[PDB]
């Protein structure tokens, strides 16, 4: 028992991280087979980033302008191209440590692990959720761009996020591995606002099931509710609507505990309307929404990779 | 910016995990050079664990009784011995993925990463603190024994914890890699109590500095305090005494922010005496004590490995 915010093992991704330097800008790249993926602003000076024309900057670069280092080994660049907001550098050596992998575009509410890197070297790993407003609450400093986020399923790494920028209140934004931003953001240092964030209701419910499985049951009440009545209350407290798809996804946890989803909704409604009265759930004084139903099942059942 | 509970990259440790089976008991082992380390209760049936005589059980086992599998490869066992509560299985093949490593015995209040494993395969990574009562708040299921905890410094893995058991309220206990338990515990399924836990004061202070670095400053007051007066207040709220050694260790964070440690103590004292009044610090409604001063500096400065 116990319940912790748990990241995926990072070894398969660590073997893919490299350093990319162009001019005086250095960041991280992802080396898979004979291609290195990295954010396109590696070709910018800090002044260019205020208003960059990336297509124009790239045509003035040649293969040799890109210094790619995998540990202490320089990789020779033999081609380059831009796809949306990422650069693809073809190198003359395929990465022998390439895992089975896919590129995926995750949905808001889904979680992934972030391997934060500097100078092509990994510094730490942590779990994030894609917020409804298409940002993540990460931990990133200068030089962390090109750090990637990922999920693992058996042996296959699903890369879903590449880091590009920071927004007010220490919130982070980036792209999928095809270089398309999550959310209405562009890679330019100019005023841009994220939308209002909301609480991921299905994840809060998943975490309440995690609490019951761990024996923290004080918040279970004797009532049920309708899906429509629950969603009227959730709306007031800035919670996402709960859909029938969400109910079906919570099925395994509901079947394991014998607590119908609509009964857990009745308990969540009371917590929202009355607060926690100074009590905690799984050690937390606030409701947690960065565990998916699958995260809960994985941790409570011991899924390995 | 941003501040997250961050684990070390686990790749160097993943390459060392194996499965150990003896009779019908299976758990995890740590393969370094030509030795596999694992908890000695792998030689027990579930009935033996109620009151085991490990020395007697081991003399009835031969090398061939130990099935060690590294992925799909069986490793041939060519010798065995017991050191305190761990078994050392000599195998005929040295692990080619062995990192530079050391075995260390950590002190209460220090943090480490746990790589939770089942059947020799890694399932997730998370950061833990060794509590003052020599337990950790982990997440471990049946089959997780032999999972290890570690720190990384540059290229060197310092292994400090091997998992053995669970205590009431989902708290966990284990040994260093020489098989000596942290705390007054033994590897037997019989009534044993942990001591009262306390809050790690120097870590709370380190986390308040992390908050200031991230721009969460509302709790800074205009006062100072003496070390003696602070410790009189801390005692009432079940906080560890703050020592001059702790003050010196907080030096780098104090110098970075320009906030003397004794002034931060005055702010912590007010939080303890008055509460947070429904406000949060770094997103938390409770004071956090599982970040060391070094963890804060590492994350806020981008140390890599
Ligand atoms: C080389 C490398 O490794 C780069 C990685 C960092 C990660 C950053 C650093 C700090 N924490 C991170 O996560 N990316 C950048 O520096 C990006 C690149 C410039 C500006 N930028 C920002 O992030 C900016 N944000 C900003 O202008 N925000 C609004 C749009 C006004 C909302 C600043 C935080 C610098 C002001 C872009 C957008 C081309
Ligand atoms: C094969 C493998 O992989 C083993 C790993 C697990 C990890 C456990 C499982 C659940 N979560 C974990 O962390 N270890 C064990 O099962 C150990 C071994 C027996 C009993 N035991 C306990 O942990 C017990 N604790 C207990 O008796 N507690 C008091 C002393 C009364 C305080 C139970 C939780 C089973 C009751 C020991 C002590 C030789």
């Amino acid at each position: 028992s116990g319940f912790r915010k748990m990241a995926f093992p990072s070894g398969k991704v660590e073997g893919c991280m490299v350093q990319v330097t162009c001019g005086t800008t250095t960041l991280n790249g992802l080396w898979l087979d004979d291609v290195v993926y990295c954010p396109r602003h590696v070709i910018c000076t800090s002044e260019d980033m205020l208003n960059p024309n990336y297509e124009d900057l790239l045509i003035r670069k040649s293969n040799h302008n890109f210094l790619v280092q995998a540990g202490n080994v320089q990789l020779r660049v033999i081609g380059h191209s831009m796809q949306n907001c990422v650069l693809k550098l073809k190198v003359d050596t395929a990465n022998p440590k390439t895992p089975k992998y896919k590129f995926v575009r995750i949905q808001p509410g889904q979680t992934f692990s972030v391997l934060a890197c500097y100078n092509g070297s990994p510094s730490g790993v942590y779990q994030c959720a894609m917020r409804p407003n298409f940002t993540i609450k990460g931990s990133f400093l200068n030089g962390s761009c090109g750090s990637v986020g990922f999920n693992i399923d058996y042996d296959c790494v699903s890369f879903c996020y590449m880091h590009h920028m920071e927004l007010p209140t220490g919130v982070h934004a980036g792209t999928d591995l095809e270089g398309n931003f999550y959310g209405p953001f562009v890679d330019r240092q100019t005023a841009q606002a994220a939308g209002t964030d909301t609480t991921i209701t299905v994840n809060v419910l998943a975490w309440l099931y995690a609490a019951v499985i761990n024996g923290d049951r004080w918040f279970l009440n004797r009532f049920t509710t309708t899906l429509n009545d629950f969603n009227l209350v959730a709306m007031k407290y800035n919670y996402e609507p709960l859909t029938q798809d969400h109910v079906d996804i919570l099925g395994p946890l509901s079947a394991q505990t014998g607590i119908a989803v609509l009964d857990m909704c009745a308990s969540l409604k009371e917590l929202l309307q009355n607060g926690m009265n100074g009590r905690t759930i799984l050690g937390s004084a606030l409701l947690e929404d960065e565990f998916t139903p699958f995260d809960v099942v994985r941790q409570c059942s011991g899924v390995t990779f």
